[PDB]
């Protein structure tokens, strides 16, 4: 009924769409992972009559039911994608996606990650994205590489039209107590990755987390306490 929607309120299979401001809309999925349910966030943007994916629902079958929960919401028409690190999260579903006739890009590294580990893999390579503080435009968003941080490919998007920052994974939501999924973090380098997207991005309104909720610009320095304390 227009909160943001909570792990609970979704189940896996189902996706929600939210309006972040004009033309900017999250995507809400659920998914089990080793025994656990738990939310994740993607971001569509409108690129003319048509649209910009940012990550997938985090599986096949979730991503099939968000492309068609973006046919009830809105229907344009899904034409490409981003996945912002190699994880399942963000590529799980990419096969569905170019299936659907979805172009699907992802940096160089990612692709290779998600070759190695066995995950699905975005067709396009993202070059001028290797070293931090690159970025380059993309359709309606601008994507930026800060550095490693929750992953060493993780990309962060802005929409410059709307001030919009979607951190992906490298960013969490202010009510976590932990830093997530470490498994393939890099803890000492985030505080100096998060910095680079708090120099490039002074005026973001809204920052979207790969996990969570949406807030403000306190999301980033939240961020870099909650790994500098998991470290500690
Ligand atoms: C697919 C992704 C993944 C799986 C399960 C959970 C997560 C979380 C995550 C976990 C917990 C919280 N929020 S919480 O519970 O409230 C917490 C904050 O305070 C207390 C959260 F928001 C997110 C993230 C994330 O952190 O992005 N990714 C996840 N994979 C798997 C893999 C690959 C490796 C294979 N060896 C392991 O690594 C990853 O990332
Ligand atoms: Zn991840
Ligand atoms: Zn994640």
């Amino acid at each position: 009924s227009g909160e943001y929607p909570t792990v609970n309120e979704i189940p896996v299979g189902e996706v929600r769409l939210y309006q972040i401001a004009d033309g900017v809309w999250s995507h809400i999925a659920t998914q089990s992972f080793d025994g656990a349910v738990y939310p994740s966030n993607g971001l569509i943007v409108r690129d003319g009559d048509e649209l910009l994916l940012i990550d997938t629902a985090w599986g096949a079958k979730n991503t099939a039911a968000l492309l068609a929960e973006i046919e009830k919401q809105i229907g344009l028409p899904v034409t490409r994608a981003v996945s912002t690190h190699f994880h399942d999260d963000r590529v799980g579903g990419v096969d569905v996606l170019r299936a659907a006739g979805v172009a699907t890009y992802a940096s160089p590294s990612t692709r290779r990650l998600a070759e190695a580990e066995g995950n699905e893999i975005p067709t396009h390579s993202l070059e001028g994205l290797s070293s931090s503080g690159d970025a380059v435009r993309f359709g309606p968003v601008e994507l930026f590489y800060p550095g490693a941080a929750h992953s060493t490919d993780n990309l962060v998007v802005y929409v410059p039209s709307a001030n919009v920052l979607y951190g992906g994974c490298a960013v969490h939501e202010l009510s976590s107590t932990s830093a997530g999924n470490v498994a393939d973090a890099d803890l000492a380098e985030w505080p100096t990755s998060v910095e680079r997207i708090q120099k490039h991005y002074p005026e973001a309104e809204v920052v979207i987390p790969g996990h969570g909720l949406p807030g403000g610009l306190d999301l980033l320095q939240h961020t870099a306490n909650v790994v500098k304390a998991h470290k500690n």
